[PDB]
């Protein structure tokens, strides 16, 4: 099986949330033929220079993983667009495109964070047209770590759902049946046309009471929820 | 594993969820300890003496997998409230009530159809308690079924989700950190407290585009949504 997960925003202030990833890296992940993390992984990112301890535990948690003969791959979310190689590097993940054609047993599937589908939203994607800019990355990365905190803050101080039609141009664009993504905090299963053929959207879920994962083998797709009962 | 199902509304419209219903049948629940169908079956019901064909395909299809070994067990949705002992014999089915409290490998589990946790409806209860009396069932059922017909298509010519309050006061009934559920159509798990613990609210999906189940296995439960993809 393959897994995807998405959208676990992870943060100082969410232990058990970050409690409920580690059960499932020390589990679920482990039986696994590789681990798929489709963006928004952590809630905030102003470069891998952070010294916050909890990067690090999260990093480790995932090289664990990766060690144990368990390939695990990363896709940007719009959290988290500055997550770099330092931190591929720390946690044995790769970093992968905004989206990815995979081959899972034959089955051609389509991944992206998702953020991408949402064209109604003209203001997130002029937001994410500036922060995607190489030169504007490397300008606030160069700034001190204080002073990119203070940006964040100060900034600080719902989720435009997908439009369908940058949907059916995105699964059409790939030739393809299949689409995993998250984004949109709106778990479910759809169905749709695609290339004249039957196709599905697998929606993930975020991270709080229940996680979510999608499992893929060789005959199932699956959209999974479980709660954090342990 | 022990698999939880509900709000299939098979009918004659919808030949394409009655063949994911039996490839579901013939294929997963094969695996089962048990297969628990909670309610809303059947879009509509007027009576076991209905000779619609779909309704002998379909306790045909339930009682192989009895046959094989795996045990079903049926609650009654507001829609197949008339299911009755000659559909339990012909499917093998087992008629529980609107409410049990299951033993699975140790965890108790309460199940039901969820209408009853919808009090904030008033009119959808007024109807249920005339409908549950049982001088008015066997009034409708004594009538001609021709007549029975004219009836439902008279009627004819939004879910209202449960209230917060009602569901508390049945896990708290029945001292349980576990209820699973359908009726509302909103699949998925929720968080709350209950008898001073944590506690977890089920909700499984109505069948259209795809199918879902509970998995209440020793160590977890996984709400689950497959599309109908074969
Ligand atoms: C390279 C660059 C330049 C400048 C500078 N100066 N600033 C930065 N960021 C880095 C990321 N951090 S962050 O991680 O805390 C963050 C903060 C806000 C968003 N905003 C959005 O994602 C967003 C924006 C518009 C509309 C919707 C949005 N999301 C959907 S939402 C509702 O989740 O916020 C993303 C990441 C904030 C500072 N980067
Ligand atoms: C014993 C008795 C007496 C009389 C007589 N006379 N009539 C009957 N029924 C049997 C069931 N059939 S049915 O299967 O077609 C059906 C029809 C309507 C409903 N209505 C509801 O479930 C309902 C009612 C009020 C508010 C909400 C409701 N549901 C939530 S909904 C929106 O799905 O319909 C249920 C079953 C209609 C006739 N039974
Ligand atoms: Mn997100
Ligand atoms: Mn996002
Ligand atoms: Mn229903
Ligand atoms: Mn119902």
């Amino acid at each position: 099986a393959t897994l995807f997960i998405a959208d676990l925003h992870l943060q100082t202030e969410e232990p058990e949330i970050t409690a409920g990833f580690l059960r499932f890296l020390q589990g679920e992940a482990r039986q696994a033929d590789a681990l798929y993390i489709l963006g928004d992984l952590f809630e905030a990112w102003i470069g891998d220079d952070d010294p916050n301890p909890l990067h690090q535990q999260i990093a480790s948690a995932i090289k664990a993983v990766v060690d144990a003969g368990v390939p695990c791959y990363f896709i940007h979310g719009n959290r988290d667009f500055l997550v770099g190689q330092r931190f591929a590097r720390q946690s044995g993940m790769i970093l992968l495109a905004e989206e990815e054609r995979l081959d899972l047993y034959g089955r051609e599937v389509l991944i992206m964070h998702g953020d991408t589908l949402c064209t109604d939203d003209q203001g997130y994607l002029a937001f994410r047209a500036k922060v995607h800019t190489p030169w504007i990355q490397r300008l606030f990365l160069a700034l001190p770590l204080f002073i990119r905190h203070r940006i964040a803050a100060r900034m600080r101080a719902e989720i435009m759902d997908v439009n369908p039609q940058a949907v059916v141009d995105a699964m059409e664009r790939h030739h393809v049946q299949w689409l995993i993504h998250g984004h949109t905090h709106r778990p479910a299963v759809h169905e749709l046309q695609a290339n004249g053929q039957p196709a599905w959207r697998v929606v993930l879920g975020a991270w709080h009471s229940e996680g979510s994962m999608v499992k893929v083998t060789p005959d199932d797709v699956e959209l999974i929820h479980f709660p954090f009962h342990h």
